[PDB]
């Protein structure tokens, strides 16, 4: 489990410490997980990479042992924005200060906030099983809305989706995780039981909320200021989603990639939404190269 | 408007009929004059329509239904397709309802899910429905055909009930009476728009056990079985025959987001209809735009 890392904490707000798995060697390797996930994604390839980069495994805020901020009526706190900065400091405390990212789910939304806000510090991007946030709102479907239904009860207000969470958290991330393609075959068991573990802490469920509502609302206006102005991702791009997933069935996702960055690669694979641990090989035969470019 | 000296349901009593095996159906049955069927939706009951029973009540015999699943009706066991909670089952509820009470044709006054089993009710047994009116809906299929953000992110259980159990059960048993105050206050005003004895009905019943998987039973086969009888008529030209009304809410989301009198065209074909100055909770919010609106239409 995780051989050759070990677990950080570095202060990146005030009162806001981000957990982190750090170790390895060579150019600095940000990887970022997504909901209702922790770091533990990455277990399964986390030990190739470390080998030629060093690699800084973050815990989103709200997600795994960082900190449980609390909300705010706009979002702020949980903005793509906020939490990209958050994820800056951290490389920057940790002596990075450029660095490529690998990230998935909200980790991936995250990232690309980052890549628009502080440019100069990404190198290389890879984002697993997304297209961008705006364009998935904006063509939502029936299909979308009824296979991503959180999209859709998770943005409302208060405390309502934290009483589902909360109600039963280990039930919460074995209905979302497992009812996808891949089921729960996918999962070893210490992960499973992190990524239970980090969803029970307090304030979990709140900080999850409040990342969503934020993406579907202060972080849709920043995106959209970017569209409007015909700022995109200057740096190289690529982009991988699972065939089997929701995602592809119901968007474009490397067209969408293209209309927001200028620099972009991406087709899928052949497997569902969680690709670091449904197929870690492919994702590496996929990704290092790319990585290694940098 | 709703004050706590209004009568509540004067002149009616309450009655439980036998639809279905091990069903009850309750209802409050009052009035003089034509049969007259009113039918509430979600997440409330029969109630609803304390505010225009009494005067509805004279000029019509009033059948005031509690769905299956709702209020104080039977709340069967789901099953794997929802036949039990789809909308065929809940009219043939209905209709042997007004059949027992002795009324074998009847004039319809429906809302939410009810207007919606009373469009299938209309569509499977028309010889038995004289006139329909419904309440702030636009057909099922066209409502799921047409999602886009703004409606999943308004009408978000529409996607959210229609989950495999038992997670929105989850959700709604964890705290019931929430559920009732966040699913209907959400707005500037809150719940001062609901009588204070018709919103302790409505959280009374809901929190009755078995009611959560009844409730995501009727929506889960209004995203499935439901959707395929829909499709099957639209597919064979069957249209509804009859006089349709349908009233809906300016300052809601169907107004929002579809064009509910040109959908209700398309699947019938003596169809009127307009926005009322009100949210969804037309029969609470207007009752006396409601009823200005259908009586006439009614009494032709």
């Amino acid at each position: 489990w995780m051989p050759g890392l070990r677990q950080q904490r570095i202060t990146v707000d005030d009162g806001v410490e981000i957990n982190a798995w750090v170790g390895g060697q060579g150019p600095a390797l940000l990887l970022v997980h997504g909901h209702p996930q922790t770091s533990a994604i990455w277990h399964r390839v986390a030990p190739r990479l470390a080998q030629q980069f060093t690699v800084v495994l973050a815990d989103l805020r709200g997600y795994g042992d960082s900190s449980r901020p609390a909300g705010d009526p706009e979002h702020v706190n949980y903005s793509k924005r906020t939490m990209a900065r958050d994820l800056l400091r951290l490389m920057a405390r940790l002596g990075h200060e450029h660095f490529s990212v690998l990230a998935h789910d909200r980790g991936a939304r995250v990232a690309h906030r980052l890549a628009m806000d502080y440019p100069a510090s990404v190198q290389r991007l890879v984002l697993l099983d997304i297209a961008p946030t705006l364009a998935m709102y904006e063509q939502t479907g029936e299909a979308f809305a009824r296979a991503y239904w959180h999209w859709f009860f998770l943005i409302q207000p208060a405390p309502l989706p934290e009483r589902l969470i909360e109600a039963d958290p280990a039930a919460y991330v074995r209905e979302i995780m497992g009812r996808r393609s891949a089921g729960l075959a996918p999962f070893d068991p210490r992960a499973l039981a992190e990524y239970q573990r980090c969803l029970a802490l307090p304030g979990s469920a709140h900080g999850m909320c409040e990342d969503y509502r934020a993406s579907a609302g202060i972080d849709l206006d920043h995106d959209r200021e970017d569209r409007q102005l015909g700022r995109r991702l200057s740096m190289p791009l690529l982009v991988l989603w699972g065939e089997e997933g929701v995602v592809h069935r119901c968007f474009d996702p490397l067209r969408e990639w293209q209309l927001v960055a200028d620099d972009v690669r991406g087709r899928p694979l052949a497997c569902g939404h969680y690709i670091a641990e449904e197929a870690p090989d492919a994702l590496l035969d996929a990704a290092l190269p790319f990585l290694l470019q940098a």
